[PDB]
C-alpha cells in the first residue's frame, strides 16, 4: 500500500509531466530525508520531482536521461516545482548523459546515498557495466534499489540474442544466480531480495523458445560497504520513525522489523544496518533464508 | 536513376577535386536539407563538396580521413567552393583522423543528423568500434547510411585471415545476419534492407577457398533512437515534398510510399518516421518482409 | 622475533589509533630508512604511524584507504605523531582512493621504493590490477614486499565463486604457480619466497568443497628492475647494518646472508642486490631453491 | 659489409656511452638523412648518437628507454655530441618512457618517419601493442624497421610460459605467420622480410621442451601507408645515390634494385616505393617471392 507522503508527492507533480510518464511505477526505497538520490533514466521528470519532495531541500535529485529532448523537458518545470514545493534552492539537476557512463555525465565517486532506476533501465546489453558505475557513485553504506527481470535458467546466448525476446523487453534478464556473483566481483554485499512476481507470457512463439525457463520481475537492494572491523551477530530494535513505515519495516524478505521487537540479526545484516542510513532508525546492540526469486514469487 | 539535384551537384565540384576520387559511387540518402552530415573517408574531397551544396548554408558536412594529404588537398578548395556556391562562410570542416576513433577526432555526441561513408570504410577490420562510434555522434533520430559487403555464411577465422580474401577487398566481410545483433548491442533500430546486389568471383583460388559462401554488396539505414512511451501501429501519408523523391520514397525494400496514399506500418517504422527527419514529410495518424539481402538480390 | 625497533615504534602510535587496528600484523621489509612507502589499505592509521617512524623524516609513507573514514581518522592524528616524533613537517600522506586505480588516486610513476599492504587488500577480485599498479608505482630496484593466500591446486572457477569460500576470507586467492606467471608478464623478476605458513581449515561444508586443495599464508617479495647489461654469478658480503638485523640479513628462503660472510649468488640474486636498496648494505664483487609455498610451510 | 658512413658514425660516439651499451648491433635502414627516427629502447644512447650524425640537422632523433637511468646517462653526453657533430642545436631527445605506452611518454600520432628498436623490445609480452604504438606514430610511407625472434611452429602456452624458454630471451618470441596477421590487423603492409639466421639451442633442457620447433632471427620492414587511389603494376629504376648503397639497394628477400636496372614490381612493392621516402631514390613509371624466414635462413 503506497504510504500517504508518497502517493501525495505524486499528486503534487504537474500534470504536464506526469503525463508524459513512461514507467513501471516508483521503486523508490525508504528513509529518504537530506538523502542525494540519483535516478537512472529520469524521463521527462515525474519521479525526480517525486523525490524532490520526499529528500527535502537538503537533499538532491539528479536525473540522469540519455535523450536530450526528455531533458529538455524536465528542466522547463524546474521553476514551477521548486515553487510549488517551497524551496528557496532547486534540489534537482537534470543530466543528460548515458547511464552506463556516469562519469562522462560528471557524477563524481561516493557523490549519492541512493541510486534508483526506471525500468527502461533493465533494457541495456551490459548490465555489470551499469552496476559498477552505480558501485562507484554510490557513498559508503549507500543502496542501487531497483527492479528487473531475471530467468529461471541460464539462458544460451542465442536465446538472448533473439528478435522475439527483445520483442518482449525480456531482453538483457539476467539468470537470477548471476546477480549475487557480479555483486560479489564488483564490491556491493549480496542481493537483498525484497519482493518478486513471475511474469508471465501470452506470447506463443517466445512460449517455443524460452522451453521450461520462467521469468520473474524482482527488487533487491545491494549494499556499498567496507570491513572497517569485526563484526558479531546483533540485535536491532526498530525505533519506529521511518516516515510512512512507523509501525514496521519490511527490509527485505527474510526481515520485517516491528517498532520496538528485538530481533537478532546476522553478521551482514547488522553491518549494512550499522553501516548505512538505517542506523538512525534503529537501536543496534551487539550479541529459512529466501534468495531465490522464484521461490518467493511462488509462495504468494 | 540519378535525381538531377544529385547529378548537377556532382557537375559543380572543381574537376581536380572529382578526379582525384577513389570510391563506388554516392551512397547519399533522401531530405539532406539543413542537416549535418558526417561523412566518413572524405579523401580528396568529392562527395563532401557534393554535400555542401545538398544541405545548404543552415546544414554542415564533416569529413574525416586518415590521410594527412587528401585532407590538405579538400582543404585547398574550400574557398572556390564557398564561393561558387554563393555561400556566406564555409559549411564544410575537414578533418584528420581515424574513423574508429572520432572522439580523438574532436567530434561531439549527437552532433550530426546522419553519417555515411566511403567504401574504403568497408576494410576496416573492426565494423563494430566504427558503428558505436557512429551511434555516438549521431543525434536522436539519425541515421547511419552506408553500403557494405556482407557473406552468406558464417567464414571460420581461417578464412577471413586469407591474404586471397583481403586481396580481393572482401576482407572484413560480416555474415549477414551479424548486423542485426551488433545494432541490438549496439543501440540501434533493427537494420533497413535497401538494396543489395551479389558480388560475381572472377578469382579462381578464391572460389576454391570460400566454397559455397556468396558475397553480397547492400546498402543498410541504421537508426538511433529512444523509447520514450508506447508506440501503437500508424498509418502515414508522404506529402511529396522530399528533393529529387517528390512522386514516392522508396524508404527501403519493404515500403515504398506514394504521395498521397495512406499506408499501414509497423510500431518500429512508425517510430523511426516520427523522429527523424522524416517526420516533416509525412502525416502520421495512429491506427513478406525482406530482410536477407541475398533474397533481396537474387529477385532483381 | 620482532626487532626492537619495530616493537617500540608500535608502542609509539596514539592507543586509539591502534585501537582501531584491523588486520593480520605488520608485513614489513628491512632498511626502510628515507624510503618512500606506499602502504595500500592504510586503514585508521596504525601501520603508518609506525613507518613513519622507520623511514625517519627524509623519508615518506603514503597510505591510501578505500574508505573516505578511515582516512578522516587516521588524519586526525598527523599533528600529534608529528609532535611526538619530533618531525619538523608531515611524512605521511593518507589518501582516499581504490588500490586498482592507484592513478586516480594521484600516485606518480616510480615514485615509490617500496609498497606493502594489509591484507584486507588480498580480497580483491583483482589481484593482477593490483600488481600492474604496485609495479607502475615503484622506482627502479623498490619491492612490492607482501602477504596473501595461495592454493595448492587450481580451483574451478565454480569454487572460487562459492560463497562459502568466500565467507572464509579465502576468496581470490591464486594457485601458487600463478604468482610467477603474473610477474613475469607484468615486469616483476621471479617472486623471493621468504615464507610460508598452512592454513587449517575449521569449517566442515569448506572441508567438503575444496577437497584436495590446500591452503598457504606465505610473503613474497617482487622486485622492479630493469636489465642494463650482462650480468655474471657474483659474490656478496653483508656488512652487518641493516637495523634489526645486523648480525644476519634473512632475504629470502633460500639465502640467509649472515655479517662478513662470502657468499656465492646467482645472476638474479645479484642483479636484485645491485640494484635495490640492498647495495649499500654489501660488498658485490663479480666472480636445493624452494619455490613452492607448500613444501616451505611443510618444512 | 658495414657501409663506411655508419662505422665511422660508431666511432664518434663518446667511448663512455660506446662502453655501456648493451645490445645486438645496429638494425637500421637506409636512407636516413633528414628523417625523423624513434628509437625504441634508447638505452645509454648510443645508437642515438649514431643516428644524430645520419639523419644530420634537419632531421631528428627521439630516444625512449624504461630506466630513468638511462635516460639520464644519455642526456648527460647531448652537448658533447652536439658539439663534435657541429650542430647549433640538439637533434636527439630522450625520453623515459614504456615502449607499449608511446602516448603517455608524449610521441604524437604521424611525427616519426621511421621506427627501430634495441633487441631487449623483444623482450616484451606484448609485441601487438607495440606494433600499434609504432603504427601510430609514423608517418604515412614509414617504416617500421626491426630485428626479433620466431618460431617454426605455434608453441603452446604453457611453453612460452617455461621459465626456461624465457631464460634464454626465447620469450614472446611469435609464430613467424602471426607477423602478418598482426600488420593486417594493424594497417601495415604486408612485412618485407629482409634477412634471417636460425638460431641453435645449446641448452639441454629447452632442446627437450620445444621439441621439434627452431627459432630464427630475421628482420622485417612494416609499412605504414594508405591506398589514395588505384595502383598497377610498375617498372622501377634505381638512380643510385642512397649513402653507402650507390651501386645497389637490397630493398627485402625478394628484390635488390642495382643502379640504373629496370625492373617490374608489382602493386604492393610500387606503393611503397611510391609513397615512401625512396621515391625520391627511383624513376617509377607504370608499365619465387620468399616469406617464410626459415626458408631463406637455411639458404644461405
Amino acid at each position: 500500500p503506497v504510504p500517504k507522503h508518497i502517493r501525495e508527492a505524486l499528486q503534487n507533480v504537474h500534470e504536464e509531466v506526469a503525463l508524459r510518464y513512461y514507467g513501471c511505477g516508483l521503486v523508490i526505497p525508504e528513509h529518504l530525508e537530506n538523502c542525494w538520490i540519483l535516478d537512472l533514466g529520469s524521463g521527462s521528470g515525474r519521479d525526480c520531482y517525486v523525490l524532490s519532495q520526499l529528500v527535502g531541500e537538503k537533499g538532491h535529485v539528479t536525473g540522469i536521461d540519455m535523450t536530450k529532448g526528455q531533458v529538455e523537458v524536465a528542466e522547463k518545470y524546474l521553476d514551477y516545482h521548486m515553487e510549488k514545493y517551497g524551496f528557496q534552492a532547486s534540489n534537482v539537476t537534470f543530466i543528460h548523459g548515458y547511464i552506463e557512463k556516469l562519469g562522462e555525465a560528471g557524477i563524481k565517486n561516493e557523490s549519492h546515498d541512493i541510486v534508483v532506476s526506471n525500468c527502461v533501465i533493465n533494457l541495456v546489453p551490459d548490465k555489470q557495466q551499469v552496476l559498477q558505475e552505480a558501485y562507484r557513485v554510490l557513498k559508503h553504506g549507500g543502496e542501487l534499489y531497483f527492479s528487473d527481470v531475471y530467468t529461471s535458467l541460464e539462458l544460451p546466448e542465442e536465446i538472448r540474442t533473439h528478435k522475439v525476446l527483445w520483442g518482449e523487453c525480456l531482453g538483457g534478464a539476467l539468470y537470477w544466480k548471476e546477480l549475487a556473483v557480479l555483486a560479489q566481483k564488483i564490491g556491493f554485499c549480496p542481493p537483498r531480495l525484497v519482493t518478486a512476481n513471475l511474469i508471465t507470457i501470452q506470447n506463443k512463439e517466445l512460449e517455443r523458445v524460452i522451453g521450461d525457463c520462467r521469468f520473474v520481475s524482482a527488487t533487491f537492494r545491494l549494499f556499498k560497504h567496507s570491513k572497517t572491523g569485526p563484526t558479531k551477530r546483533c540485535q536491532v530494535i526498530y525505533n519506529g520513525g521511518i516516515t510512512g513505515h512507523e509501525k514496521e519495516l519490511m527490509f527485505d524478505a527474510n526481515f520485517t522489523f516491528k517498532e520496538g521487537e528485538i530481533v537478532e540479526v546476522d553478521e551482514e545484516t547488522a553491518a549494512i544496518l550499522k553501516n548505512s542510513r538505517f542506523a538512525q532508525d534503529f537501536l543496534i546492540r551487539p550479541i529459512d533464508i529466501i534468495t531465490d526469486p522464484f521461490k518467493l514469487a511462488e509462495e504468494s
